[PDB]
């Protein structure tokens, strides 16, 4: 057929299976299952006060100790050992916490 774009590791189908107030499970689909070995995902969370990050070997990654009612920007970058693909971006919106702090 042709040769140009086809042939590259890119994280697509990035969606949140579960979005809690202080936690959220992330999921994505990789265009490689046969040689899905030595696959690593570099997560980079960016909040408002501070940012976080975590590396996993699975297409999923939950973010503990999260904040409710706050925008978050997660970037899942695939890494098959010594390779670098395209970072998967997915906007998430944590639900409003039914609990509010009472000062005084």
């Amino acid at each position: 057929g042709s040769s140009g774009s086809s042939g590259a590791i890119q994280v697509f189908d990035v969606t949140a299976v579960n979005i809690s107030a202080t936690s959220l499970t992330l999921i994505w689909k990789v265009s490689d299952n046969e040689s899905s070995s030595n696959y690593t995902y570099k997560i980079h969370v960016a909040g408002e006060t501070d940012s976080s990050n975590l590396n996993v070997s699975e297409p999923r990654a939950v973010i503990p100790g999260l904040r409710s009612s706050t925008f978050y920007n997660i970037t899942v970058c695939p890494v098959l050992g010594d390779i670098e693909g395209t970072p998967g971006f997915l906007q998430v919106h944590t639900p409003p916490v039914p609990s509010g702090p009472s000062s005084g």
